[PDB]
């Protein structure tokens, strides 16, 4: 079954969980076949290798150049501060899908 990988990275992996949970619940509601999981930044190399998009917490946004260095062939984007503060699952899900498409096409 065609499924895309959206992996989220922050220092510990735990505060992002609620955003992931909401993104998942809306992905279920709108029958979007995607795997959305959160991990610590240490596994950015190892797990990012199988990501279709890598999403970063605004708190580790300064590490975008360094993770870009780690994963130069994978679209690596930061989650918008306001969307994260608002915890708007759909907004972030759309941005993730949009980034996948700004890699595969467009």
């Amino acid at each position: 079954m065609e499924k895309k990988h959206i992996y989220l990275f922050c220092s510990a992996g735990m505060s992002t969980s609620l955003l992931v949970s909401k993104m998942r619940a809306q992905a279920e509601k709108y029958e979007v076949p995607v795997i959305i999981e959160a991990f610590p930044e240490t596994l950015a190399g190892e797990k990012g290798q199988n990501a279709d998009v890598v999403l970063l917490g605004p708190q580790i946004a300064y590490m975008l150049p360094e993770i870009q260095r780690l994963l130069p062939n994978k679209p690596v984007e930061v989650i918008d501060s306001l969307l994260y503060g608002k915890v708007d699952g759909l907004g972030v899900l759309k941005a993730a899908v949009a980034a996948i498409k700004k890699a595969a096409a467009n």
